[PDB]
C-alpha cells in the first residue's frame, strides 16, 4: 500500500477524524506534508521536549510510550496501537515538558505532521479543532483522577 | 590534542586507572582509536541493547543514567560526573541485557571505545583488567544487596 492510505488508515482509525466526511478528510490529508519515523522490533527510543511539538500519529505497529520526569521515574506506561497520537496533549505546551520514551513491540512507524501546519489543519476544520481539544482534555481528566488515586 | 587531554584526565579519575604507572596510561590511551559522543543538556537519550557493547567513559560533563526494564519500569537510577562508566557490566554480556537511558544535567561528552579494543588492552596491563573485574564484580555484590532489600 502506499504511505497515503496507511496515513488515511491511521486517521480514520483515530480520534481525529471522528465526525468529518470521508471526501473532506481525504482533502485534508492529500494536502498534508509530513515526515516518516521508522522504529526497529524491541529497540527503545528517546524524544527530548523540544522534539515533541510535532503531531505523531501510529501508521504501523505498536508502540510502549513513557513520560520521564525530571528525576528518573517513568510514569504513565501506555501501548499505542495504530491510529493512537503520541502525547498530544505536550504538541501545544511550552513548560514542563517531560522528555518520553518509546519501545517498538513490532516494527513500527510514525507520521510527524509539523506544528504550524497541524495548526491550520485545525482551523480549516472546527471537526477536527474539537476532537483534537477533546482529546487532550480527556487525557487532562485522565490525569487528574490518577492524582486523586496518588494522593493521600 | 585537548580532547586526548579530557580523556585522559577521565581515565586518571577512573577506577581502570587505579594501580598503573601514568607512562603506561600514556601509552595506553596514544595506541587507542575512540569515537566522541556528545549530549546537548536536558535532553534524553537511549542506548540500546547491542549499541551497549563498548566501553563508554563520561569525559565531560553529568549524566543520569537508568536501565529499563522489559514492563517499562527505570530500574538503577545513578549521576555519573566525568571519570564514571556507563553500564561496565553490560560491556562483555551476552544476554538480558536491558537498554540504557541518559539525561544530560550538562552539555555532557562520553568517549567510546570498541568492543575488540578494550580487550586487547586489559591482556596488555593485567592491572586494567584486575580494576575492571573488580569494577564489575562490585556491581554484581550491590545489586546482589539490592535484591535481597526488594526480596519478601
Amino acid at each position: 500500500d502506499p504511505e497515503f492510505d496507511l496515513l488515511l488508515k491511521a486517521w480514520k482509525s483515530s480520534g481525529l477524524s471522528v465526525g468529518m466526511k470521508d471526501d473532506e478528510l481525504l482533502a485534508l490529508l492529500e494536502s498534508c506534508s509530513y515526515r516518516v519515523e521508522r522504529l526497529k522490533a524491541e529497540e527503545l527510543y528517546a524524544i527530548g521536549g523540544d522534539k515533541l511539538q510535532d503531531l505523531r500519529i501510529v501508521g504501523v505497529g505498536e508502540i510502549r510510550a513513557e513520560m520521564v520526569g525530571p528525576s528518573g521515574k517513568q510514569i504513565l506506561i501506555d501501548t499505542l496501537a495504530v491510529g493512537r497520537i503520541l502525547a498530544p496533549a505536550l504538541l501545544f505546551a511550552s513548560e514542563n515538558i517531560l522528555p518520553v520514551t518509546l519501545f517498538a513491540n513490532e516494527d513500527s512507524v510514525l507520521f510527524r505532521i509539523g506544528k504550524e501546519e497541524f495548526k491550520g489543519m485545525m482551523h480549516k476544520y472546527p471537526t477536527l479543532m474539537e476532537n483534537f481539544i477533546g482529546m487532550i482534555s480527556d487525557i487532562s481528566a485522565f490525569l487528574m483522577k490518577k492524582i486523586h488515586q496518588l494522593s493521600l
